[PDB]
Parts: C-alpha cells; structure tokens; sequence
C-alpha cells in the first residue's frame, strides 16, 4: 500500500507491549517500510487460501486478542531481518532485500507454522499443544531461515541434507532469540507449546535426548517417517552446535566451547559458501571445518572445537 510510515503500539501473544512500524493510508497497516523492500503482515481469516488480506486496523492500537498473532508475527519478523542485517551482513533472505510477506490466523485450530517458498504461514494452535505459533521468537527465525538456506545452499528436505536444513534453523532460531535476548536458552519453541505444563519444548539442542531425539549419529533414525526423520535426526547436528558453542564432554569426547557469536558465524560461511542441495553430515563437518579454517587458522582453537565437537556425535 502507499501510504505514510508511522508506528503503532499493541500487544503480543503473551500479553507484552511493544510497538509496530505500520503505514496509514485510510486505514493503519501492518506495513514496515523501514527494513529493506518492506515486511507485510496479512489476517487468513481461518482459512486456507493465501496470503489473506494485508492486515488493516483503524486506529494503530493492536490490543484485541485477536490481533496478538499479527503483533508477534510481524514484529519478529523485523527482529530476524535485523539479525541477518547487523551480524552477517544480509539483506533480507535473498540478499537484495526481499519483502517479507507472513500470514497469521491460518485455518482453525492448526498445530504448526512454515515457510512455504514464498512466504510465512502461522496456525493459532488448539490451545492446549500450542498457542499462536508467532508468539516464539525462535519459531519466528527458525522458519525465517528456511527461506535464507533456499536462496543459499539449497538443501533438498529429506534424509540427511533435510535434518541439516532443519538443525540450520533451529540454531540460528536460537542465535535469534539470544540476539533479542528475550529470555534466552537452547531449547525451541518453549514459549508457544503446551501452556499448561511448565519447562518442556518441542526440541532440545543441549540434551536432544530429552524429547528422545538422537544426540549421536549411531543412534540415528533410518525408516521414512518424517521425511526420512528431518525433524528428528537434526538433533545429532544440533547437539554438536551446542557442543561447539557451549563446550562440555559427550559420550566420553572433550569439547573446548567457543561461544556463540564464532559458532554463528561458521555456520553462515558454511551454509553460504559450501553446502551444496545434497551435503550429508559428513559433508557438513568438512564445510564447516573449512569454515573455520578461512575465518581463524586451520591451527585454531576454532577448527580444533569443531572436529572434536563432530567426533562427540560420531559424524566423520
Ligand atoms: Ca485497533
Ligand atoms: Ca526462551
Ligand atoms: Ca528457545
Ligand atoms: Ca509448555
Ligand atoms: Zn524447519
């Protein structure tokens, strides 16, 4: 829409205020003409039929609980392309400053939120699994990220290439949500799944095992469920990223951690520069001890907590 760039103040799903960048035109929109080609948020009504109609408020105050999903989703969404932009340099998931296009309110009573190709889709959950999937900063990036690894290396969604392009997002859904450092942790989507129980999530990247994902490559899942288990096996992966990170001894292997910020910025080279649409595990740990290697010296501490971070999940 043409219109003036101006902000407004609401509330998200877990009942926090913050404010909007928007656009008036007759009506406020959801509409942030101040990142890049813009992001844009759109109400699917409870339907199916994408995107909806761009979201449209009279007055610029988002308080109604039917507008907390619209808050979140396009707020985060600012939040996840302002990470790409100050620490790795990215505009937007293409690198030319793309538009960010997500729809909230999809279909009724819809226990999930993807990337679709060409833009973001959130349920409002049941309300007894999830509740209104934007409201998880880490779900929010985790499926922004998604778009960025089409635009870059491509990895097919099954088998091993498929639980790479999974653990890709859930690390830097991660890395996202220290960046706001909205309560930060290595667990994911803890804010939005089951309100009625504290202290669990969906998955675990420091104990994948927890939620009985694998924490170790001989204890990967083999069958075709789930995409040949991209869901699954992309604990083994996420694992050796806390490992790498956080440090700590894994099934009787040492790692040296070396924090976040390093970790983040070999996988980004790695995902950008080396993965290829059909990189194995095995391929990952090459591209991300290159990685390394560019970025420190291939006698760094960094490369040295990389190969003993893979050698802990038993990817060689
Ligand atoms: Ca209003
Ligand atoms: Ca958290
Ligand atoms: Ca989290
Ligand atoms: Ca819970
Ligand atoms: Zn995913």
């Amino acid at each position: 829409i043409t219109g003036t760039s101006t902000v407004g103040v609401g509330r998200g799903v877990l009942g926090d205020q913050k404010n909007i960048n928007t656009t008036y035109s007759t009506y406020y929109y959801l509409q942030d003409n101040t990142r890049g080609d813009g992001i844009f948020t759109y109400d699917a009504k409870y339907r199916t039929t994408l995107p909806g109609s761009l979201w449209a408020d009279a007055d610029n105050q988002f308080f109604a609980s039917y507008d907390a999903p619209a808050v979140d989703a396009h707020y985060y969404a600012g939040v996840t392309y302002d990470y790409y932009k100050n620490v790795h340099n990215r505009l937007s998931y293409d690198g030319n400053n793309a538009a960010i296009r997500s729809s909230v309110h999809y279909s009724q009573g819809y226990n999930n939120a993807f990337w679709n190709g060409s833009e973001m889709v959130y349920g409002d959950g049941d309300g007894q699994t999830f509740i209104p999937l934007s409201g998880g900063i880490d779900v929010v990036a985790h499926e922004l990220t998604h778009a960025v690894t089409d635009y870059t290396a491509g990895l097919i969604y099954q088998n091993e290439s498929g639980a790479i392009n999974e653990a890709i997002s859930d690390i830097f859904g991660t890395l996202v949500e220290f960046y706001a450092n909205k309560n930060p942790d290595w667990e994911i989507g803890e804010d939005v799944y089951t309100p009625g129980i504290s202290g669990d999530s969906l998955r675990s990247m420091s104990d994948p095992a927890k939620y009985g994902d694998p924490d170790h490559y001989s204890k990967r899942y083999t069958g075709t469920q789930d995409n040949g288990g991209v869901h699954i096996n992309s604990g083994i992966i996420n694992k050796a990223a806390y490992l790498i990170s956080q440090g700590g001894t894994h099934y009787g292997v040492s790692v040296v951690g070396i924090g976040r910020d390093k970790l983040g910025k070999i996988f980004y080279r790695a995902l950008t520069q080396y993965l290829t649409p059909t990189s194995n595990f095995s391929q990952l740990r090459a591209a991300a001890v290159q990685s390394a290697t560019d970025l420190y010296g291939s006698t760094s501490q960094e490369v040295a907590s990389v190969k003993q971070a893979f050698d802990a999940v038993g990817v060689k």
